[PDB]
């Protein structure tokens, strides 16, 4: 397991625009469109995502491609945010993936004001850092996903990604 085929089981993939948890204008591997609920918007954000006229949809290959830039910039963005860098440098190879999740979901603003879980991250408090994720609207939304990634933190482990 690695951090593409996770987020692939959290994202899911479609090939045609649709609407994500919060409403708004997705395609492909969870790539976020627009926070516009204009679909024209939606439809002019993606033909100049993949640089050309889609109307609407895209192939799997457009959506892999999509996926490889969204991880990389995630990442990117993890390790030139001041809070967040630390954390991820203080993590094991499992449990940064789970930080990555959490940012591909919610961006680095989102993640970043999870102050009290990151430092208990920090200090390796895993039980601990569990319970005050699960103190969040992230969790209250999207209880299922908030599951997997926080028993990730807590474990260290893929266990909650396997049999999926
Ligand atoms: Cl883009
Ligand atoms: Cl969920
Ligand atoms: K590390």
């Amino acid at each position: 397991m690695n951090i593409f085929e996770m987020l692939r089981i959290d994202e899911g993939l479609r090939l045609k625009i649709y609407k994500d948890t919060e409403g708004y204008y997705t395609i492909g591997i969870g790539h976020l469109l627009t926070k516009s609920p204009s679909l024209n918007a939606a439809k002019s954000e993606l033909d100049k995502a993949i640089g050309r006229n889609c109307n609407g949809v895209i192939t799997k290959d457009e959506a892999e491609k999509l996926f490889n830039q969204d991880v990389d910039a995630a990442v990117r963005g993890i390790l030139r945010n001041a809070k967040l860098k630390p954390v991820y440098d203080s993590l094991d190879a499992v449990r940064e993936c789970a930080l990555i999740n959490m940012v591909f979901q919610m961006g680095e603003t989102g993640v970043a004001g999870f102050t009290n879980s990151l430092r208990m991250l920090q200090q390796k408090r895993w039980d601990e850092a569990a319970v005050n994720l699960a103190k969040s609207r992230w969790y209250n939304q999207t209880p299922n996903r908030a599951k997997r990634v926080i028993t990730t933190f807590r474990t260290g482990t893929w266990d909650a990604y396997k049999n999926l």
